[PDB]
DNA sequence: TCTAGGGTCCTAGGACCC
DNA sequence: GGGTCCTAGGACCC
């Protein structure tokens, strides 16, 4: 009664749009992110960056510091995206069931198919060949009877390599599994846990279910599960975006109300534009705004509203940034929109 | 080092509504 | 009182 779960990740997917486009990047260490005079941040490296520790969400800061001969680039949406759209048309050969995590990553539901005779590990294979047949582009896989693991999975031989949990083999590959490495499980989660003596899958299964659902909540009973290897959720497939932002960081803080109302009148257009594709008639159940502040500090400020509307934006801009501020300068501004439920 | 942008889900205080 | 809605913020994900 297994699924047959395949997660594919793109290796280094803009780094290696980046290098595919433009072979002299290819030997040496680069980054698609922002400058440091831009207050920017590290979306991601190839594999010469990575030696040096440059990480993704690393401050660019810090990533010229640990790598001086770094080329930073500011990226090309368009491109990723063409290349994301593709490589979604490929899984689309093989299964309907697909469910994308971003641009270079999706889940297969394969438990179904009849593609290589039923085989979710030569599937995948096919899949990442053809990704690379087409693209120049190398993926990564897992093959799993669940989500997590499968996800799990594609990062134990990365890059262009993939690897399978048989049913068979999750209480093995559970028992020293590191609960750091289960999606949903950040530095916050891996702190609290360490300091109480739960290292490892192998630890939680020797809790009691209780004591992690009156520590944690529901994440306690996730945790409980998935360290059993347990996990439910279905590929989903038919999910839609639930809300629509822009938001935009300064390079320099902002000390003064036209400043902010300046930056509302430019993130507007674009807002109305992204919200227009999706729902033409602009109608929607929350507006609102967000600041955040030169101590990183943020607020955010929504409310019941039947139709996007700036002068509404702006009004509710003026009370957040006269009652909430504080004083303080303002690194950010960022409009945002609640969607109607179905 | 000096911390994006665009999302999901989850919890929580307290107003609202029956 | 208890359910629901409204709102703001945290932790995560890519
Ligand atoms: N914090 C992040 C992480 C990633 N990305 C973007 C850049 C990547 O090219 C793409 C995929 O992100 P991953 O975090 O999965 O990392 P990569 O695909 O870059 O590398 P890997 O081969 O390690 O999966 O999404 C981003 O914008 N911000
Ligand atoms: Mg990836």
């Amino acid at each position: 009664g297994s699924r047959k779960i395949i997660h594919v990740d793109m290796d280094c997917f803009f780094a290696a749009v980046e290098m595919r486009d433009n072979p002299a990047l290819r030997d040496i260490p680069i980054a698609i992110g922002g400058s440091r005079e831009r207050r920017g941040v590290i979306s991601t490296a190839n594999y010469p960056a990575r030696k040096f520790g440059v990480r993704s969400a690393m401050p660019t800061g810090m990533a010229l510091a640990l790598c001086p001969h770094l080329t930073l680039l500011p990226g090309r949406f368009d491109a990723y995206k063409e290349a994301s759209n593709h490589i979604r048309e490929i899984f689309s050969r093989y299964t309907s069931r697909i469910e994308p995590l971003s641009l270079d990553e999706a889940y297969l539901d394969v438990t179904d198919s009849v593609h290589c005779h039923g085989s979710a590990t030569l599937i995948a294979q096919e899949i990442r060949q053809t990704i690379f047949n087409e693209l120049q582009l190398t993926a990564s896989a897992g093959v799993a009877p669940v989500k997590f693991l499968a996800k799990i999975a594609s990062d134990m031989n990365k890059p262009n390599g993939q690897f399978v949990i048989t049913p068979a083999e999750v209480p093995a590959f559970l028992q020293t599994l590191p609960l750091a490495k289960i999606p949903g499980v950040g530095k916050v989660s891996a702190a609290k846990l360490e300091a109480m003596g739960l290292r490892t899958c192998g630890d939680v299964q020797a809790c009691d279910l209780v004591m992690l659902l009156k520590r944690f909540g529901k994440f306690g009973r996730i945790l409980w599960e998935r360290s059993q290897g347990i996990d439910e959720r279905d590929v989903n497939s038919e999910r839609l975006r639930k809300s629509v932002g822009v938001e935009r960081t300064m390079a320099e803080d902002i000390h003064h109300w036209s400043e902010c109302e300046a930056i509302i009148e430019r993130l507007y257009p674009e807002l109305e534009r992204r919200l227009a594709k999706v729902k033409p008639d602009l109608l929607i159940a929350r507006q609102g705004v967000k600041l955040k502040f030169d101590d990183f500090q943020q607020t955010t400020q929504e409310h019941v509203w039947p139709r996007l509307n700036k002068a509404d934006l702006i009004a509710t801009a003026r009370k957040t940034w006269d009652e909430r501020r504080g004083g303080r300068g303002v690194r950010l501004v960022g409009l945002h929109v609640t969607l109607l439920d179905p």
